[PDB]
């Protein structure tokens, strides 16, 4: 999640694990 806009909740880190961008 390089872009400024956040897809997930704040605080949580964005991980590119699963096929789809997620927050873990």
């Amino acid at each position: 999640c390089p872009d400024p806009v956040y897809t997930c909740r704040p605080g949580q880190t964005c991980c590119r694990g699963l096929h789809g961008y997620g927050c873990c």
